[PDB]
Protein backbone atom coordinates (compact mmCIF):
# COMPACT_ATOMS: atom_id res chain seq x y z
CA UNK A 1 0.00 0.00 0.00
CA UNK A 2 3.14 2.18 0.52
CA UNK A 3 2.10 3.85 3.79
CA UNK A 4 5.17 5.58 5.33
CA UNK A 5 5.34 6.37 9.10
CA UNK A 6 7.44 9.48 8.05
CA UNK A 7 6.51 13.22 8.20
CA UNK A 8 5.28 14.32 4.71
CA UNK A 9 7.18 17.70 4.97
CA UNK A 10 10.49 15.71 4.53
CA UNK A 11 9.63 14.96 0.87
CA UNK A 12 7.10 17.71 0.00
CA UNK A 13 6.75 21.49 0.38
CA UNK A 14 3.18 22.49 1.37
CA UNK A 15 2.08 25.40 -0.81
CA UNK A 16 -1.66 26.20 -0.38
CA UNK A 17 -4.93 24.72 1.00
CA UNK A 18 -7.08 23.73 -2.03
CA UNK A 19 -10.23 22.56 -0.19
CA UNK A 20 -11.97 20.48 2.48
CA UNK A 21 -10.45 15.88 4.86
CA UNK A 22 -8.27 18.84 3.75
CA UNK A 23 -6.54 18.88 0.32
CA UNK A 24 -3.27 20.86 -0.17
CA UNK A 25 -1.19 21.82 -3.22
CA UNK A 26 2.39 20.58 -2.67
CA UNK A 27 5.76 20.48 -4.42
CA UNK A 28 8.10 17.49 -4.66
CA UNK A 29 11.40 18.56 -2.90
CA UNK A 30 13.70 16.76 -5.41
CA UNK A 31 11.83 16.98 -8.82
CA UNK A 32 9.78 20.15 -8.23
CA UNK A 33 6.63 18.38 -9.57
CA UNK A 34 3.28 19.65 -8.21
CA UNK A 35 1.22 17.03 -6.30
CA UNK A 36 -1.96 17.10 -4.20
CA UNK A 37 -1.97 16.00 -0.56
CA UNK A 38 -5.24 14.91 1.01
CA UNK A 39 -5.01 14.96 4.81
CA UNK A 40 -7.37 12.67 6.75
CA UNK A 41 -7.63 12.87 10.60
CA UNK A 42 -7.24 9.37 12.09
CA UNK A 43 -8.78 8.32 15.46
CA UNK A 44 -6.67 6.09 17.86
CA UNK A 45 -9.15 3.13 17.82
CA UNK A 46 -8.88 2.96 13.96
CA UNK A 47 -7.71 -0.43 12.67
CA UNK A 48 -4.42 -0.37 10.66
CA UNK A 49 -5.10 -3.52 8.53
CA UNK A 50 -8.41 -1.95 7.30
CA UNK A 51 -6.51 1.27 6.34
CA UNK A 52 -3.87 -0.72 4.34
CA UNK A 53 -6.66 -2.58 2.43
CA UNK A 54 -8.51 0.73 1.63
CA UNK A 55 -5.23 2.41 0.52
CA UNK A 56 -4.31 -0.67 -1.63
CA UNK A 57 -7.72 -0.34 -3.46
CA UNK A 58 -6.52 3.18 -4.49
CA UNK A 59 -2.90 1.99 -5.16
CA UNK A 60 -4.00 -0.86 -7.55
CA UNK A 61 -5.93 1.62 -9.82
CA UNK A 62 -4.03 2.10 -13.05
CA UNK A 63 -6.43 4.06 -15.31
CA UNK A 64 -6.12 7.47 -17.02
CA UNK A 65 -9.54 8.64 -15.66
CA UNK A 66 -8.73 7.92 -11.99
CA UNK A 67 -6.33 10.34 -10.16
CA UNK A 68 -2.86 8.75 -9.95
CA UNK A 69 -1.65 7.64 -6.48
CA UNK A 70 2.01 8.30 -5.52
CA UNK A 71 2.12 7.27 -1.81
CA UNK A 72 0.77 7.80 1.76
CA UNK A 73 2.19 9.18 5.04
CA UNK A 74 0.99 8.36 8.59
CA UNK A 75 2.22 11.11 11.00
CA UNK A 76 0.65 12.65 14.20
CA UNK A 77 -2.41 10.32 13.87
CA UNK A 78 -3.03 12.02 10.47
CA UNK A 79 -2.91 10.27 7.06
CA UNK A 80 -1.47 12.19 4.08
CA UNK A 81 -2.48 10.76 0.67
CA UNK A 82 -0.29 11.97 -2.19
CA UNK A 83 -1.98 12.13 -5.58
CA UNK A 84 -2.01 13.64 -9.08
CA UNK A 85 -2.45 17.47 -8.96
CA UNK A 86 -5.38 18.68 -11.10
CA UNK A 87 -4.85 22.39 -11.74
CA UNK A 88 -8.47 23.44 -12.46
CA UNK A 89 -9.94 21.75 -9.36
CA UNK A 90 -13.34 20.00 -9.49
CA UNK A 91 -16.12 20.60 -11.98
CA UNK A 92 -18.18 22.14 -9.11
CA UNK A 93 -15.32 24.69 -8.42
CA UNK A 94 -15.33 25.40 -12.18
CA UNK A 95 -19.08 25.73 -12.97
CA UNK A 96 -19.60 27.99 -9.90
CA UNK A 97 -17.55 30.65 -11.89
CA UNK A 98 -18.32 29.73 -15.59
CA UNK A 99 -22.02 28.83 -15.28
CA UNK A 100 -23.75 25.87 -17.10
CA UNK A 101 -21.63 23.52 -19.29
CA UNK A 102 -22.66 23.04 -22.94
CA UNK A 103 -24.16 19.76 -24.15
CA UNK A 104 -20.78 18.75 -25.84
CA UNK A 105 -18.76 19.62 -22.68
CA UNK A 106 -21.12 17.38 -20.60
CA UNK A 107 -20.99 14.61 -23.28
CA UNK A 108 -17.15 14.58 -23.04
CA UNK A 109 -17.22 14.60 -19.17
CA UNK A 110 -19.77 11.71 -19.12
CA UNK A 111 -17.65 9.74 -21.62
CA UNK A 112 -14.51 10.22 -19.45
CA UNK A 113 -16.35 9.38 -16.20
CA UNK A 114 -17.87 6.28 -17.83
CA UNK A 115 -14.37 5.11 -18.92
CA UNK A 116 -13.27 5.59 -15.29
CA UNK A 117 -16.37 3.71 -14.07
CA UNK A 118 -16.02 0.79 -16.55
CA UNK A 119 -12.43 0.28 -15.25
CA UNK A 120 -13.44 0.50 -11.54
CA UNK A 121 -16.42 -1.89 -11.94
CA UNK A 122 -14.25 -4.44 -13.91
CA UNK A 123 -11.92 -4.41 -10.79
CA UNK A 124 -15.03 -5.00 -8.54
CA UNK A 125 -14.76 -1.44 -7.07
CA UNK A 126 -17.62 1.03 -6.60
CA UNK A 127 -16.88 4.75 -6.43
CA UNK A 128 -20.10 5.39 -4.49
CA UNK A 129 -19.80 9.16 -4.82
CA UNK A 130 -20.10 10.52 -8.35
CA UNK A 131 -20.77 14.25 -8.40
CA UNK A 132 -19.34 17.49 -9.82
CA UNK A 133 -17.22 18.03 -6.64
CA UNK A 134 -15.58 14.63 -7.18
CA UNK A 135 -14.67 14.98 -10.88
CA UNK A 136 -11.34 16.77 -11.24
CA UNK A 137 -10.00 18.70 -14.21
CA UNK A 138 -6.26 19.15 -14.87
CA UNK A 139 -4.50 22.00 -16.82
CA UNK A 140 -4.77 19.89 -20.04
CA UNK A 141 -8.59 19.75 -19.70
CA UNK A 142 -8.42 16.03 -18.82
CA UNK A 143 -10.96 14.29 -16.51
CA UNK A 144 -10.06 12.38 -13.35
CA UNK A 145 -12.21 10.73 -10.69
CA UNK A 146 -10.96 11.62 -7.17
CA UNK A 147 -10.02 8.95 -4.52
CA UNK A 148 -12.88 6.77 -3.15
CA UNK A 149 -13.77 4.49 -0.18
CA UNK A 150 -10.86 5.68 2.04
CA UNK A 151 -11.79 5.87 5.81
CA UNK A 152 -15.39 4.81 4.89
CA UNK A 153 -19.64 -5.66 5.30
CA UNK A 154 -18.35 -7.25 8.58
CA UNK A 155 -21.69 -6.56 10.40
CA UNK A 156 -23.71 -8.22 7.54
CA UNK A 157 -21.43 -11.33 7.84
CA UNK A 158 -22.76 -12.06 11.40
CA UNK A 159 -26.44 -12.58 10.35
CA UNK A 160 -25.38 -14.86 7.36
CA UNK A 161 -25.12 -17.95 9.68
CA UNK A 162 -28.86 -17.68 10.65
CA UNK A 163 -30.99 -16.73 7.61
CA UNK A 164 -33.84 -19.24 8.21
CA UNK A 165 -36.44 -16.61 9.41
CA UNK A 166 -35.23 -13.84 7.02
CA UNK A 167 -37.61 -12.36 4.46
CA UNK A 168 -36.21 -12.64 0.84
CA UNK A 169 -35.47 -8.87 0.75
CA UNK A 170 -33.57 -9.05 4.06
CA UNK A 171 -31.58 -12.10 2.77
CA UNK A 172 -30.72 -10.06 -0.44
CA UNK A 173 -29.39 -7.13 1.69
CA UNK A 174 -27.43 -9.53 4.01
CA UNK A 175 -25.78 -11.38 1.11
CA UNK A 176 -24.94 -8.57 -1.41
CA UNK A 177 -25.85 -5.28 0.29
CA UNK A 178 -28.80 -3.20 -0.80
CA UNK A 179 -26.90 -1.79 -3.84
CA UNK A 180 -24.22 -2.61 -6.42
CA UNK A 181 -21.90 -0.75 -8.86
CA UNK A 182 -24.91 0.51 -10.87
CA UNK A 183 -25.50 3.17 -8.16
CA UNK A 184 -22.57 5.07 -9.90
CA UNK A 185 -24.54 5.11 -13.24
CA UNK A 186 -27.48 6.77 -11.51
CA UNK A 187 -25.08 9.31 -9.78
CA UNK A 188 -23.58 10.14 -13.23
CA UNK A 189 -27.09 10.83 -14.63
CA UNK A 190 -27.66 13.22 -11.67
CA UNK A 191 -24.17 14.74 -12.35
CA UNK A 192 -25.07 15.40 -16.04
CA UNK A 193 -28.17 17.36 -14.82
CA UNK A 194 -25.98 19.15 -12.21
CA UNK A 195 -23.54 20.25 -14.99
CA UNK A 196 -26.43 21.51 -17.15
CA UNK A 197 -28.41 23.27 -14.37
CA UNK A 198 -25.73 24.12 -11.64
CA UNK A 199 -27.66 22.06 -9.06
CA UNK A 200 -28.68 18.39 -8.75
CA UNK A 201 -32.55 17.90 -8.91
CA UNK A 202 -34.47 18.64 -5.61
CA UNK A 203 -31.38 20.54 -4.24
CA UNK A 204 -33.79 23.12 -2.59
CA UNK A 205 -35.65 20.24 -0.78
CA UNK A 206 -34.56 19.10 2.74
CA UNK A 207 -32.05 16.14 2.84
CA UNK A 208 -34.43 13.88 4.84
CA UNK A 209 -37.53 14.63 2.72
CA UNK A 210 -35.63 13.70 -0.53
CA UNK A 211 -34.52 10.35 1.04
CA UNK A 212 -38.20 9.59 1.96
CA UNK A 213 -39.52 10.57 -1.52
CA UNK A 214 -36.76 8.48 -3.23
CA UNK A 215 -37.82 5.39 -1.20
CA UNK A 216 -41.57 6.13 -1.57
CA UNK A 217 -43.51 4.08 -4.18
CA UNK A 218 -44.37 6.00 -7.36
CA UNK A 219 -41.04 7.94 -7.20
CA UNK A 220 -40.40 9.50 -10.62
CA UNK A 221 -36.73 9.78 -11.74
CA UNK A 222 -35.53 13.37 -12.39
CA UNK A 223 -35.51 14.95 -15.87
CA UNK A 224 -33.90 18.04 -17.48
CA UNK A 225 -36.10 21.21 -16.88
CA UNK A 226 -35.71 22.60 -20.42
CA UNK A 227 -36.53 20.42 -23.45
CA UNK A 228 -35.70 21.97 -26.87
CA UNK A 229 -32.32 23.33 -25.65
CA UNK A 230 -31.01 19.68 -25.31
CA UNK A 231 -30.93 17.00 -28.04
CA UNK A 232 -33.06 13.81 -27.98
CA UNK A 233 -29.71 11.95 -27.36
CA UNK A 234 -29.08 13.94 -24.12
CA UNK A 235 -32.69 13.44 -22.85
CA UNK A 236 -32.44 9.68 -23.57
CA UNK A 237 -28.98 9.50 -21.82
CA UNK A 238 -30.60 11.03 -18.66
CA UNK A 239 -33.64 8.72 -18.98
CA UNK A 240 -31.56 5.49 -19.18
CA UNK A 241 -28.88 6.39 -16.55
CA UNK A 242 -31.76 7.34 -14.20
CA UNK A 243 -33.53 3.93 -14.53
CA UNK A 244 -35.30 3.34 -11.17
CA UNK A 245 -34.75 -0.43 -11.11
CA UNK A 246 -30.99 -1.28 -10.72
CA UNK A 247 -31.77 -4.64 -12.48
CA UNK A 248 -32.72 -2.59 -15.57
CA UNK A 249 -30.09 0.24 -15.25
CA UNK A 250 -27.29 -0.16 -17.87
CA UNK A 251 -23.65 -0.88 -17.03
CA UNK A 252 -20.84 1.64 -17.68
CA UNK A 253 -19.60 -0.40 -20.73
CA UNK A 254 -23.21 -0.44 -22.15
CA UNK A 255 -23.42 3.38 -21.63
CA UNK A 256 -20.13 3.91 -23.47
CA UNK A 257 -21.92 2.90 -26.73
CA UNK A 258 -24.73 5.48 -26.10
CA UNK A 259 -24.99 8.11 -28.92
CA UNK A 260 -24.29 11.04 -26.55
CA UNK A 261 -20.90 9.72 -25.47
CA UNK A 262 -19.88 7.80 -28.68
CA UNK A 263 -20.40 10.85 -30.99
CA UNK A 264 -17.31 12.29 -32.83
CA UNK A 265 -15.58 15.55 -31.85
CA UNK A 266 -15.47 14.96 -28.07
CA UNK A 267 -12.05 15.98 -26.72
CA UNK A 268 -10.36 17.93 -23.90
CA UNK A 269 -10.42 21.03 -26.19
CA UNK A 270 -14.11 21.38 -25.09
CA UNK A 271 -12.85 21.61 -21.49
CA UNK A 272 -9.91 23.93 -22.45
CA UNK A 273 -12.70 26.23 -23.83
CA UNK A 274 -14.43 26.11 -20.42
CA UNK A 275 -11.06 26.69 -18.75
CA UNK A 276 -10.48 29.82 -20.83
CA UNK A 277 -13.77 31.16 -19.48
CA UNK A 278 -12.56 30.38 -15.97
CA UNK A 279 -9.36 32.38 -16.48
CA UNK A 280 -11.26 35.51 -17.51
CA UNK A 281 -14.80 35.26 -16.10
CA UNK A 282 -15.65 38.97 -15.71
CA UNK A 283 -16.08 41.62 -18.44
CA UNK A 284 -13.04 42.89 -20.38
CA UNK A 285 -10.97 45.97 -19.41
CA UNK A 286 -12.89 49.26 -19.13
CA UNK A 287 -11.79 52.66 -20.47
CA UNK A 288 -9.46 53.02 -17.52
CA UNK A 289 -6.17 52.18 -19.21
CA UNK B 1 -33.03 5.45 32.12
CA UNK B 2 -29.45 4.08 32.72
CA UNK B 3 -27.74 4.18 36.16
CA UNK B 4 -24.07 4.00 37.30
CA UNK B 5 -25.05 2.30 40.65
CA UNK B 6 -24.25 -1.50 40.57
CA UNK B 7 -27.44 -3.65 39.98
CA UNK B 8 -26.69 -6.07 42.92
CA UNK B 9 -27.77 -3.18 45.25
CA UNK B 10 -31.37 -3.13 43.86
CA UNK B 11 -31.61 -6.86 42.90
CA UNK B 12 -30.58 -10.24 44.25
CA UNK B 13 -29.04 -12.27 41.43
CA UNK B 14 -30.70 -15.58 40.60
CA UNK B 15 -30.17 -18.48 38.20
CA UNK B 16 -28.94 -17.84 34.64
CA UNK B 17 -31.94 -18.16 32.28
CA UNK B 18 -30.04 -18.30 28.98
CA UNK B 19 -26.64 -17.26 27.61
CA UNK B 20 -26.74 -13.48 28.99
CA UNK B 21 -30.14 -13.27 30.78
CA UNK B 22 -30.59 -13.85 34.55
CA UNK B 23 -33.61 -14.37 36.78
CA UNK B 24 -33.56 -11.76 39.63
CA UNK B 25 -35.68 -10.58 42.60
CA UNK B 26 -36.32 -6.96 43.66
CA UNK B 27 -34.71 -6.52 47.14
CA UNK B 28 -37.62 -4.39 48.53
CA UNK B 29 -40.80 -5.67 46.71
CA UNK B 30 -39.80 -9.32 46.09
CA UNK B 31 -40.95 -8.93 42.43
CA UNK B 32 -39.32 -11.29 39.88
CA UNK B 33 -37.54 -9.62 36.91
CA UNK B 34 -35.16 -10.74 34.14
CA UNK B 35 -31.77 -9.07 33.68
CA UNK B 36 -30.15 -8.99 30.23
CA UNK B 37 -26.32 -8.66 30.76
CA UNK B 38 -24.33 -7.26 27.78
CA UNK B 39 -20.46 -6.91 27.94
CA UNK B 40 -18.22 2.02 22.33
CA UNK B 41 -20.48 5.08 21.78
CA UNK B 42 -22.69 6.54 24.56
CA UNK B 43 -24.95 8.21 21.90
CA UNK B 44 -25.90 4.80 20.36
CA UNK B 45 -26.30 3.26 23.89
CA UNK B 46 -28.91 5.89 24.94
CA UNK B 47 -30.70 5.37 21.57
CA UNK B 48 -30.99 1.52 22.16
CA UNK B 49 -32.33 1.94 25.75
CA UNK B 50 -34.93 4.52 24.61
CA UNK B 51 -36.27 2.06 21.94
CA UNK B 52 -36.75 -0.53 24.77
CA UNK B 53 -38.18 2.08 27.26
CA UNK B 54 -40.80 3.49 24.82
CA UNK B 55 -42.22 -0.08 24.18
CA UNK B 56 -45.42 0.04 26.28
CA UNK B 57 -47.83 -2.66 25.10
CA UNK B 58 -49.43 -5.80 26.59
CA UNK B 59 -47.68 -8.03 23.95
CA UNK B 60 -44.11 -6.60 24.38
CA UNK B 61 -41.82 -7.25 27.39
CA UNK B 62 -41.84 -4.24 29.75
CA UNK B 63 -38.60 -2.32 30.40
CA UNK B 64 -37.82 -1.43 34.07
CA UNK B 65 -34.35 0.22 33.96
CA UNK B 66 -30.69 -0.19 33.03
CA UNK B 67 -27.38 -0.41 34.93
CA UNK B 68 -23.85 0.32 33.64
CA UNK B 69 -21.23 -1.28 35.98
CA UNK B 70 -17.74 -2.88 35.39
CA UNK B 71 -18.09 -1.98 31.63
CA UNK B 72 -21.17 -4.38 31.63
CA UNK B 73 -24.75 -3.22 30.83
CA UNK B 74 -27.59 -4.88 32.81
CA UNK B 75 -31.02 -4.32 31.25
CA UNK B 76 -33.89 -4.91 33.70
CA UNK B 77 -36.94 -6.42 31.98
CA UNK B 78 -40.31 -8.03 32.74
CA UNK B 79 -40.08 -11.72 33.74
CA UNK B 80 -42.00 -14.42 31.78
CA UNK B 81 -42.09 -17.69 33.73
CA UNK B 82 -42.36 -20.15 30.83
CA UNK B 83 -39.39 -18.69 28.88
CA UNK B 84 -39.44 -18.64 25.04
CA UNK B 85 -41.70 -20.71 22.77
CA UNK B 86 -38.44 -22.37 21.53
CA UNK B 87 -37.67 -23.36 25.21
CA UNK B 88 -41.26 -24.72 25.45
CA UNK B 89 -41.63 -26.74 22.20
CA UNK B 90 -38.21 -28.46 22.70
CA UNK B 91 -40.04 -30.16 25.68
CA UNK B 92 -43.73 -30.31 24.55
CA UNK B 93 -43.21 -30.96 20.83
CA UNK B 94 -45.42 -29.38 18.09
CA UNK B 95 -48.07 -26.79 19.02
CA UNK B 96 -51.65 -27.33 17.80
CA UNK B 97 -53.27 -25.19 15.06
CA UNK B 98 -55.32 -23.29 17.71
CA UNK B 99 -52.27 -22.61 19.94
CA UNK B 100 -50.40 -21.30 16.82
CA UNK B 101 -53.37 -19.11 15.72
CA UNK B 102 -53.48 -17.55 19.24
CA UNK B 103 -49.66 -16.93 19.27
CA UNK B 104 -49.86 -15.39 15.75
CA UNK B 105 -52.72 -13.06 16.82
CA UNK B 106 -50.83 -11.91 19.92
CA UNK B 107 -47.57 -11.44 17.93
CA UNK B 108 -49.44 -9.40 15.25
CA UNK B 109 -50.88 -7.13 18.01
CA UNK B 110 -47.30 -6.59 19.29
CA UNK B 111 -46.07 -5.95 15.69
CA UNK B 112 -48.97 -3.57 14.77
CA UNK B 113 -47.88 -1.50 17.84
CA UNK B 114 -44.12 -1.59 17.06
CA UNK B 115 -44.79 -0.76 13.40
CA UNK B 116 -47.12 2.17 14.48
CA UNK B 117 -44.09 3.51 16.50
CA UNK B 118 -41.83 3.28 13.37
CA UNK B 119 -40.00 0.31 15.03
CA UNK B 120 -39.07 -2.99 13.35
CA UNK B 121 -38.47 -6.12 15.42
CA UNK B 122 -36.21 -7.77 12.71
CA UNK B 123 -35.81 -11.06 14.67
CA UNK B 124 -39.24 -12.62 15.02
CA UNK B 125 -38.76 -16.33 15.84
CA UNK B 126 -39.89 -18.80 18.52
CA UNK B 127 -36.78 -17.90 20.58
CA UNK B 128 -37.89 -14.22 20.86
CA UNK B 129 -41.54 -14.99 21.81
CA UNK B 130 -41.94 -15.24 25.60
CA UNK B 131 -44.77 -16.85 27.53
CA UNK B 132 -45.61 -15.89 31.12
CA UNK B 133 -47.29 -18.11 33.77
CA UNK B 134 -50.73 -16.71 32.78
CA UNK B 135 -50.31 -17.98 29.18
CA UNK B 136 -49.77 -14.47 27.77
CA UNK B 137 -47.59 -13.73 24.77
CA UNK B 138 -44.73 -11.14 24.97
CA UNK B 139 -42.32 -10.15 22.15
CA UNK B 140 -38.72 -9.88 23.42
CA UNK B 141 -35.22 -9.05 22.08
CA UNK B 142 -32.59 -11.63 23.08
CA UNK B 143 -30.30 -10.38 20.29
CA UNK B 144 -29.53 -6.93 18.89
CA UNK B 145 -32.89 -5.64 17.46
CA UNK B 146 -32.80 -2.32 19.45
CA UNK B 147 -29.00 -2.05 18.64
CA UNK B 148 -29.75 -2.30 14.84
CA UNK B 149 -32.54 0.33 15.10
CA UNK B 150 -30.23 2.61 17.19
CA UNK B 151 -27.20 2.13 14.79
CA UNK B 152 -29.49 2.97 11.80
CA UNK B 153 -30.79 6.17 13.52
CA UNK B 154 -27.12 7.10 14.22
CA UNK B 155 -26.16 6.62 10.51
CA UNK B 156 -29.12 8.91 9.49
CA UNK B 157 -27.74 11.97 11.39
CA UNK B 158 -24.27 11.41 9.79
CA UNK B 159 -25.72 10.69 6.27
CA UNK B 160 -24.18 13.12 3.76
CA UNK B 161 -26.06 14.99 0.97
CA UNK B 162 -28.58 12.58 -0.63
CA UNK B 163 -29.12 14.41 -3.96
CA UNK B 164 -26.78 12.11 -6.08
CA UNK B 165 -27.91 8.77 -4.45
CA UNK B 166 -29.56 6.06 -6.50
CA UNK B 167 -33.02 5.10 -4.96
CA UNK B 168 -31.63 1.71 -3.76
CA UNK B 169 -28.71 3.50 -2.00
CA UNK B 170 -31.26 5.91 -0.45
CA UNK B 171 -33.19 2.80 0.89
CA UNK B 172 -30.10 1.44 2.71
CA UNK B 173 -29.12 4.94 4.04
CA UNK B 174 -32.68 5.52 5.32
CA UNK B 175 -33.73 2.03 6.53
CA UNK B 176 -31.10 -0.64 5.80
CA UNK B 177 -32.79 -1.70 2.53
CA UNK B 178 -36.12 -3.14 3.78
CA UNK B 179 -39.19 -2.23 5.90
CA UNK B 180 -41.45 -3.41 8.79
CA UNK B 181 -43.03 -6.09 6.48
CA UNK B 182 -39.95 -8.35 7.06
CA UNK B 183 -41.53 -9.10 10.53
CA UNK B 184 -44.65 -10.38 8.75
CA UNK B 185 -42.60 -12.87 6.77
CA UNK B 186 -40.62 -13.90 9.92
CA UNK B 187 -43.98 -14.50 11.64
CA UNK B 188 -44.98 -16.80 8.71
CA UNK B 189 -41.70 -18.82 9.21
CA UNK B 190 -42.27 -18.83 13.04
CA UNK B 191 -45.78 -20.40 12.60
CA UNK B 192 -44.17 -23.23 10.55
CA UNK B 193 -41.39 -23.45 13.27
CA UNK B 194 -44.06 -23.86 16.03
CA UNK B 195 -45.77 -26.55 13.87
CA UNK B 196 -42.69 -28.56 12.82
CA UNK B 197 -40.09 -27.83 15.56
CA UNK B 198 -37.74 -26.05 13.12
CA UNK B 199 -38.04 -23.38 10.42
CA UNK B 200 -37.91 -24.59 6.77
CA UNK B 201 -34.44 -25.50 5.42
CA UNK B 202 -33.00 -25.64 8.99
CA UNK B 203 -30.95 -28.74 7.91
CA UNK B 204 -29.43 -26.91 4.89
CA UNK B 205 -26.13 -24.91 5.15
CA UNK B 206 -26.82 -21.17 5.87
CA UNK B 207 -24.78 -19.91 2.85
CA UNK B 208 -26.73 -22.28 0.58
CA UNK B 209 -30.07 -21.02 2.07
CA UNK B 210 -29.03 -17.35 1.41
CA UNK B 211 -28.21 -18.20 -2.25
CA UNK B 212 -31.51 -20.19 -2.61
CA UNK B 213 -33.58 -17.25 -1.17
CA UNK B 214 -31.89 -14.53 -3.32
CA UNK B 215 -32.36 -16.60 -6.56
CA UNK B 216 -35.12 -16.08 -9.18
CA UNK B 217 -38.06 -18.48 -8.89
CA UNK B 218 -37.53 -19.06 -5.12
CA UNK B 219 -40.61 -20.79 -3.84
CA UNK B 220 -41.94 -19.56 -0.44
CA UNK B 221 -42.04 -22.44 2.11
CA UNK B 222 -45.15 -24.43 2.91
CA UNK B 223 -46.24 -26.69 5.80
CA UNK B 224 -44.85 -30.26 5.20
CA UNK B 225 -47.90 -32.38 6.33
CA UNK B 226 -50.84 -30.69 4.47
CA UNK B 227 -53.65 -32.92 5.83
CA UNK B 228 -52.81 -32.03 9.46
CA UNK B 229 -53.65 -28.31 8.91
CA UNK B 230 -56.82 -26.37 7.96
CA UNK B 231 -57.21 -24.38 4.69
CA UNK B 232 -57.11 -21.13 6.81
CA UNK B 233 -53.64 -22.09 8.22
CA UNK B 234 -52.30 -23.01 4.76
CA UNK B 235 -53.57 -19.60 3.52
CA UNK B 236 -52.17 -17.59 6.50
CA UNK B 237 -48.72 -19.15 5.65
CA UNK B 238 -49.28 -18.31 1.94
CA UNK B 239 -50.11 -14.62 2.53
CA UNK B 240 -47.51 -13.96 5.31
CA UNK B 241 -44.97 -15.61 3.04
CA UNK B 242 -45.59 -13.27 0.07
CA UNK B 243 -42.19 -13.02 -1.70
CA UNK B 244 -42.68 -9.32 -2.72
CA UNK B 245 -42.87 -6.84 0.19
CA UNK B 246 -45.10 -4.58 -1.98
CA UNK B 247 -47.82 -7.32 -1.96
CA UNK B 248 -47.14 -8.61 1.64
CA UNK B 249 -49.98 -7.70 4.04
CA UNK B 250 -49.31 -5.38 7.03
CA UNK B 251 -49.74 -6.53 10.68
CA UNK B 252 -53.08 -4.64 10.94
CA UNK B 253 -54.25 -6.23 7.65
CA UNK B 254 -53.15 -9.70 8.94
CA UNK B 255 -55.14 -9.23 12.15
CA UNK B 256 -58.35 -9.49 10.00
CA UNK B 257 -57.25 -12.88 8.53
CA UNK B 258 -59.68 -15.81 9.39
CA UNK B 259 -56.99 -17.85 11.28
CA UNK B 260 -56.30 -15.08 13.85
CA UNK B 261 -59.80 -13.45 13.86
CA UNK B 262 -61.67 -16.74 14.72
CA UNK B 263 -63.30 -17.09 18.21
CA UNK B 264 -61.95 -19.31 20.98
CA UNK B 265 -58.39 -17.99 20.72
CA UNK B 266 -57.36 -17.24 24.33
CA UNK B 267 -54.54 -17.89 26.89
CA UNK B 268 -56.29 -21.12 27.99
CA UNK B 269 -54.81 -22.81 24.83
CA UNK B 270 -51.29 -21.96 26.06
CA UNK B 271 -52.20 -23.00 29.63
CA UNK B 272 -52.80 -26.48 28.21
CA UNK B 273 -49.31 -26.27 26.57
CA UNK B 274 -47.66 -25.17 29.92
CA UNK B 275 -49.26 -28.10 31.83
CA UNK B 276 -47.84 -30.41 29.05
CA UNK B 277 -44.48 -28.64 29.71
CA UNK B 278 -44.76 -29.59 33.46
CA UNK B 279 -45.87 -33.20 32.60
C1 LIG C 1 -11.83 26.45 -1.86
C2 LIG C 1 -11.37 27.38 -2.96
N1 LIG C 1 -10.53 26.76 -4.01
C3 LIG C 1 -9.49 27.75 -4.41
C4 LIG C 1 -8.09 27.42 -3.93
C5 LIG C 1 -11.39 26.26 -5.11
C6 LIG C 1 -10.65 25.72 -6.33
N2 LIG C 1 -10.08 24.39 -6.11
C7 LIG C 1 -8.78 24.14 -6.28
O1 LIG C 1 -7.98 25.06 -6.44
C8 LIG C 1 -8.33 22.72 -6.35
C9 LIG C 1 -7.25 22.32 -7.13
C10 LIG C 1 -6.32 23.09 -8.01
N3 LIG C 1 -7.10 20.97 -6.98
C11 LIG C 1 -8.06 20.47 -6.13
C12 LIG C 1 -8.14 19.11 -5.76
C13 LIG C 1 -7.46 17.97 -6.06
C14 LIG C 1 -6.27 17.78 -6.96
O2 LIG C 1 -5.65 18.65 -7.58
N4 LIG C 1 -5.96 16.46 -6.93
C15 LIG C 1 -6.83 15.76 -6.11
C16 LIG C 1 -6.87 14.39 -5.85
C17 LIG C 1 -7.86 13.90 -5.00
C18 LIG C 1 -8.75 14.78 -4.45
F1 LIG C 1 -9.73 14.29 -3.65
C19 LIG C 1 -8.74 16.14 -4.67
C20 LIG C 1 -7.76 16.65 -5.54
C21 LIG C 1 -8.86 21.55 -5.71
C22 LIG C 1 -10.01 21.49 -4.75
C1 LIG D 1 -33.34 -24.19 27.51
C2 LIG D 1 -34.21 -24.52 28.71
N1 LIG D 1 -33.93 -23.73 29.94
C3 LIG D 1 -34.28 -24.48 31.17
C4 LIG D 1 -33.43 -24.14 32.39
C5 LIG D 1 -34.31 -22.30 29.91
C6 LIG D 1 -35.81 -22.04 29.94
N2 LIG D 1 -36.09 -20.61 29.92
C7 LIG D 1 -36.28 -19.90 31.03
O1 LIG D 1 -36.30 -20.42 32.15
C8 LIG D 1 -36.50 -18.44 30.87
C9 LIG D 1 -37.37 -17.69 31.66
C10 LIG D 1 -38.27 -18.08 32.79
N3 LIG D 1 -37.33 -16.40 31.22
C11 LIG D 1 -36.47 -16.28 30.15
C12 LIG D 1 -36.23 -15.07 29.47
C13 LIG D 1 -36.70 -13.81 29.60
C14 LIG D 1 -37.75 -13.30 30.55
O2 LIG D 1 -38.33 -13.93 31.44
N4 LIG D 1 -37.92 -11.99 30.28
C15 LIG D 1 -37.06 -11.55 29.28
C16 LIG D 1 -36.91 -10.28 28.74
C17 LIG D 1 -36.01 -10.08 27.71
C18 LIG D 1 -35.29 -11.17 27.25
F1 LIG D 1 -34.41 -10.98 26.24
C19 LIG D 1 -35.40 -12.44 27.77
C20 LIG D 1 -36.30 -12.65 28.81
C21 LIG D 1 -35.91 -17.55 29.92
C22 LIG D 1 -34.86 -17.88 28.89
Amino acid sequence: PDIFNRDPRDHYDLLQRLGGGEVFKARDKVSGDLVALKMVKMEPDDDVSTLQKEILILKTCRHANIVAYHGSYLWLQKLWICMEFCGAGSLQDIYQVTGSLSELQISYVCREVLQGLAYLHSQKKIHRDIKGANILINDAGEVRLADFGISALARRLEFIGTPYWMAPEVAAVALKGGYNELCDIWSLGITAIELAELQPPLFDVHPLRVLFLMTKSGYQPPRLKEKGKWSAAFHNFIKVTLTKSPKKRPSATKMLSHQLVSQPGLNRGLILDLLDKLKNPGKGPSIGD
